[PDB]
């Protein structure tokens, strides 16, 4: 078996590997990256996702969130309130802005210490789930907004042709922009590329092991657990990586800097923080190993996680004993 410890693997490709997208996404899983429920490409030389970046300022953030921590500082929730929108020229100016720019730090350890002894008593505020692309049209290679759609997999291992679109979405941070811990839609790979700016520290949990996360969430956030049945699928919890260590639970954690792109596995549980102005894009996509994951992948049916369009027919097809209760969730 390869990778067996389940560690976070690094890929180099050259130019020519660069060019089939599913293809290298299946060496890679040849190689045992998937076991550890998110991998690292550094893209080659070559290769570049757009001109320059001199010219986004004007892209409006129409609803900006303001993410307010409730807990201890190594186990919180956050809700998101809602803001005024703004343009990413005046975010960016917010992000760089004494109340909220990255404090000084050593190195990536020691705000990653600050981060987590901190979080809790400040609100910093996300730009996230943004529909758009920042890839130039002209780039062939590894272009989130130019992907094989998740309904055309579906559709190609299963022969069923269903409604619903996949496209990708930017996400503006800033010094402790925080991601709860949470598995895709459906299960689904998801892949990020960091555009631009201060890095982008993840925390992930192997597939493997997704249970033992879920477990130790039910006991550390009971009324939330008593009332839903997928309560992750909320996205609000974080759980630090000390206490992580102190329940036993197996982890890895890397750091992503700007030009470089990350894939998160089916049921690879992860979560993280930015470490001051940044930009990224991420889609989620499907292989054919993921179809197994989509049918036995959890669902909120509470109401509270609400989704895209889009996953409706992966319930409908994939878990259509689970789909009445779903879409109450839902309507
Ligand atoms: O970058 C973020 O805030 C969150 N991204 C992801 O969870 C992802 O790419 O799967
Ligand atoms: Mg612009
Ligand atoms: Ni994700
Ligand atoms: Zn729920």
């Amino acid at each position: 078996a390869q990778n067996p410890n389940c560690n976070i693997m690094i890929f180099h490709p050259t130019k020519e590997e660069f060019n089939d997208f599913d293809k290298y996404i299946a060496y890679m899983e040849s190689q045992g990256a998937h076991r550890a429920g998110l991998a690292k490409i550094i893209p080659p030389k070559e290769w570049k996702a757009r001109e320059t970046y001199d010219n986004i300022s004007e892209i409006l953030i129409a609803t900006p969130l303001q993410q307010v921590a409730s807990g201890r500082a190594g186990v919180f929730t956050q809700y998101h309130k809602k803001k005024k929108a703004m343009t990413v020229g005046e975010y960016r100016h917010l992000a760089n802005s004494k109340k909220y720019q990255t404090p000084p730090h050593q190195n990536f350890e020691d705000l990653e210490r600050k981060y987590w002894k901190n979080r809790i008593y400040n609100s910093p505020i996300y730009g996230a789930d943004i529909s758009g692309s920042l890839f130039d049209e002209n780039t062939k290679q590894w272009n989130l907004g130019h992907l094989g759609t998740i309904q055309d997999l579906l559709e190609k291992e299963c022969g069923v042709v269903i409604e619903g679109v996949n496209t990708p979405y930017l996400y503006f941070g800033m010094w402790k922009t925080t991601f709860a811990w949470h598995t895709e839609d459906m299960d689904l790979y998801s892949i990020n590329y960091l555009h631009l700016g201060e890095p982008k520290t993840w925390y992930v949990v192997p597939p493997e092991h997704g249970q033992r996360l879920e477990r130790l969430a039910r006991e550390l956030f009971p009324g939330s657990s008593r009332g839903c049945g997928a309560f992750l699928r909320h996205k609000v919890a974080l759980i630090s990586p000390t206490v992580l260590k102190e329940n036993g639970i197996p982890f890895n954690r890397i750091t992503q800097e700007a030009g470089e792109f990350m894939v998160t596995f089916p049921y690879g549980y992860h979560a993280g923080f930015n470490h001051g102005f940044n930009c990224a894009e991420a889609i989620n996509f499907a292989t054919p190993r993921w179809i197994d994951y989509g049918k036995m992948a959890s669902q909120c049916s509470c109401g509270e996680a609400r989704v895209t369009f889009s996953m409706d027919a992966f319930v409908r097809i994939l878990q259509p004993e689970r789909y009445d209760l779903w879409k109450r969730g839902q309507d």
